[PDB]
């Protein structure tokens, strides 16, 4: 009901330079950038994202949510650029997407780590309510990674902004992975923060079991029946039942009865204090993950003068 008074910034197509592809596909392609706003003496590393008019509808929307929300755990949008491609351009978050990082780094991640972005994950959705927008694609694929230290939401591109005195989204026809999607967003198309709640818990599984797909090998179409019949993932071998009881409440047929995220904050933050109670990991107390410095931007932006480098959390408008 409020009014929505974010600024949207147009960026000038000159102050910002592309460096490296880093991914491609249908949806379009992400470039490795710095952005030098003119007459600031700042480099600003950047992920550039560049997109038919129905391609540079989606690309508006997707612009208006993430202008639209500020929080150290939502990604944040810089800004747009209005060429005949029209551009994204958001903070660079060097270390990749969660789901890529577990994988890759399985050998050293500790339960200090896993903990903390379960908590972090669970502030930023939080946020996410608290403007009362729904995610609805939710995973580990869409979370990325500042620092091993701290991650960020990201992918708003079926982002959902309630209407006033809206308690739901109903969708149509759009296509959607069900593997992450709550029963009553499978059966109905229904999607609420509580449905939101139901991915988080898939998102935890993810992480808890580095990696891995959910109903690894099972045709999508057979999801939704697997579900009605009381079926969920297992319990990850390193999952205390503690941890996993949350999982599963996150997967309640009833979605009033699933935790609310604020609540998930509280729970994995209490598990976060003695973080090898509640996750067994073979020799965690010696796992380290880098965290680096003028050094990494050098090397990371392919440039040597890195003295001017500003994070896009530091440069504030
Ligand atoms: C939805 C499909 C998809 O792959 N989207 C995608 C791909 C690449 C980057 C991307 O967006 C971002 N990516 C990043 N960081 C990042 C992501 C992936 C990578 N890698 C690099 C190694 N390899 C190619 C896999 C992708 C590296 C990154 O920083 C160096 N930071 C901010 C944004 Cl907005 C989205």
């Amino acid at each position: 009901e409020a009014p929505n008074q974010a600024l949207l910034r147009i960026l000038k197509e000159t102050e910002f330079k592309k460096i490296k592809v880093l991914g491609s596909g249908a949806f379009g392609t992400v470039y490795k950038g710095l952005w030098i706003p003119e007459g600031e003496k700042v480099k600003i590393p950047v992920a550039i994202k560049e997109l038919s008019p129905k391609a540079n509808k989606e690309i508006l929307d997707e612009a208006y949510v993430m202008a639209s929300v500020d929080n150290p755990h939502v990604c944040r949008l810089l800004g747009i650029c209005l060429t005949s491609t029209v551009q994204l351009i958001m903070q660079l978050m060097p270390f990749g997407s969660l789901l890529d990082y577990v994988r890759e780094h399985k050998d050293n991640i500790g339960s200090q780590y896993l903990l903390n972005w379960c908590v972090q994950i669970a502030k930023g959705m939080n946020y996410l309510e608290d403007r009362r927008l729904v995610h609805r694609d939710l995973a580990a694929r869409n979370v990325l990674v500042k620092t091993p230290q701290h991650v960020k939401i990201t992918d708003f591109g079926l982002a959902k902004l309630l209407g006033a005195a809206a308690a739901e989204y109903h969708a149509e026809g759009g296509k959607v992975p069900i593997k992450w999607m709550a029963l009553e967003s499978i059966l109905h198309r229904i999607y609420t923060h509580q449905s939101d709640v139901w991915s988080y818990g898939v998102t935890v599984w993810e992480l808890m079991t580095f990696g891995s797909k959910p109903y690894d090998g099972i045709p999508a179409s057979e999801i939704s029946s697997i579900l009605e019949k009381g079926e969920r993932l297992p319990q990850p071998p390193i999952c205390t039942i503690d941890v996993y009881m949350i999982m599963v409440k996150c997967w309640m047929i009833d979605a009033d009865s699933r935790p609310k995220f604020r609540e998930l904050i509280i729970e994995f933050s209490k598990m976060a204090r003695d973080p090898q109670r509640y996750l067994v990991i073979q020799g965690d107390e010696r796992m380290h993950l880098p965290s680096p410095d003028s050094n990494f931007y050098r090397a990371l932006m392919d440039e040597e003068d890195m003295d001017d480098v500003v994070d896009a959390d530091e440069y504030l408008i």
